[PDB]
Formats: structure tokens, sequence, C-alpha cells
């Protein structure tokens, strides 16, 4: 009954600063331009101990699966090859990605009938807000 709250089909309905967190991760124009028009649905699942994070967009359609506190493998939206580890700390999940001696760390909370979505680069934060489908 881990991670229940945060079971289902979410459809992005606000995003702030993604632009700029964007610039700070390294993304080029082009990819910030379609990336940042975007309106992801977003479906989460867990099978036993597995999570299940899909992303589907006109812009790409990714999946991670994982185990807390395991390290695993993600190509993201963007094509960064990282190595990411998701943990539960507080209710709250906690998603950092590390390639090329970099570092950004993605929090993924439940907030009335919200999901929020916070991530961070340095000092650049970005809020996505998603409802349910
Ligand atoms: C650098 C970079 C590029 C693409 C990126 C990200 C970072 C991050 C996301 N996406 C997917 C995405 C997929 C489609 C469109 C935009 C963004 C997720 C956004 C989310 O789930 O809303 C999680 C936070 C960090």
């Amino acid at each position: 009954h881990m991670c229940d709250a945060f079971v289902g089909t979410w459809k992005l309905v606000s995003s702030e600063n993604f632009d700029d967190y964007m610039k700070e991760v390294g993304v080029g124009f082009a990819t910030r331009k379609v990336a940042g028009m975007a309106k992801p649905n977003m479906i989460i699942s867990v099978n036993g101990d597995v999570i299940t994070i899909k992303s589907e967009s006109t812009f790409k359609n990714t999946e991670i699966s994982f185990i807390l506190g395991q390290e695993f493998d993600e190509v993201t939206a963007d094509d960064r090859k990282v190595k990411s580890t998701i943990t539960l700390d507080g209710g709250v999940l906690v998603h950092v990605q590390k390639w090329d001696g970099k570092s950004t760390t993605i929090k993924r909370k439940r907030e009335d009938d919200k999901l929020v979505v916070e991530c961070v680069m340095k000092g650049v934060t970005s809020t996505r807000v998603y409802e349910r489908a």
C-alpha cells in the first residue's frame, strides 16, 4: 500500500519555470521548445515492490520501473543516460538522477487532489501540477 495515493492516471494542468530548469540541466533550444509544449499524462502503478511511472505525450513516451532504494538506468525524455535512485521520504517520492558529474532531484507528492512534481537543478526549481485524468 506503498504509494497507494500516487497510483492512477494523471494529466498535467500547470507548469512553472520548466524552461529555466531545462536550461540549467543543459537541454538545447529545440528540445526545450517542444518538450515545454507537451501536456503529458502520467500513469503510476504498483505491482508488489515494483513501481512503474509512465509518461505519455506528443513529445515522448517514457517508462521507468523500479524498486525503492535500488539504483537503475534511466534514459530521460531529453536523451540523458542517467543513474537514478528513488526513495520514499516522509510520503514524498524522491528521485535523484546522476550523469556526467551532475545531479538533479525530482520530488513527487500528493497535495489535496493534485500530484505535484518539483524538480531542482542547482538553484533552479520548477513546479508541475497534475490532476486526475
Ligand atoms: C530535462 C528534462 C526533460 C524532460 C523531463 C524532465 C527533465 C523531467 C521530466 N521530464 C519529462 C517530460 C516529458 C514530456 C514533456 C516535458 C517533460 C518529468 C516531468 C513530468 O513528468 O511532468 C519529471 C521532472 C523532470
